[PDB]
């Protein structure tokens, strides 16, 4: 009998503003490398030789998605996956120098997009934005 | 000389995060059975009932081949009807079933929860700003 205003629904918004990211994306920055695979290479950068799980852990992908990229960007030779020599069943990861020189290329790439994509927002308004969105994001805990 | 970026800053990085939270809160909280962007098409034709496939999309975000999918899917379900047009006889009309009425008026209930765990991080006057905030972001997709 009812409809609802899809414009005070967060999944709502959640859906067409990752469609937005996710078209942007392709068409900024890569058709190759997904926008999981940059997370995993700029935590690579971050802290090379970090466990599988705990890069899981920091940028927010499961152990089966972790898995997956691992895979790709292995097979790409982007990245190199070793045992760790003191916990034998544990993964350690660290980029090759073409994994390096991929997550700096596309680097500027993505500072392009992200201007496209704040730029309807005025710089105090872009601090508030990254801070709600991350606060509801963690709904999900 | 290796210079990693902040991913709290990047836009598309806390994007995907907050559609995975979705996903999982919708899956856990909603329905395994009806997705987001059904539901959507379901809420369209309650609003305002007549509306062909190509103005369905247009109003809630979805492209020429996803709206197509969502709707034939939804048709599969029994939950969509079409129907001629009586002046352009050839553009086809959406037209809800009882059930699919009936499952648009289920899945709103179990909503409206979802919405609470959702938006419970954050003030009411935060919630608007936040409606705001990500509405104009979405839209840089020219």
């Amino acid at each position: 009998m009812a409809a609802v205003d899809l414009a005070t629904h967060p999944g709502h918004l959640a859906r067409r503003l990752q469609q937005a990211h996710y078209l942007l994306w392709n068409t900024m920055v890569s058709e190759e490398t997904t926008s999981p695979q940059y997370a995993v290479l700029n935590a690579l950068v971050a802290e090379p030789g970090l466990d599988q799980r705990t890069v899981g852990e920091r940028v927010g992908l499961d152990r089966s998605t972790i898995a997956e990229v691992v895979s790709r960007l292995g097979r790409r030779g982007l990245l190199d996956k070793v045992r760790d020599p003191q916990d034998g069943r544990r993964s350690l990861l660290r980029l090759t120098d073409e994994g390096l020189r991929v997550h700096r290329r596309l680097g500027v790439r993505i500072a392009r997009m992200n201007q496209v994509f704040l730029a309807p927002l005025a710089a105090d308004e872009q601090a508030v934005f990254f801070d709600l969105i991350r606060r509801v994001a963690d709904a999900a805990e």
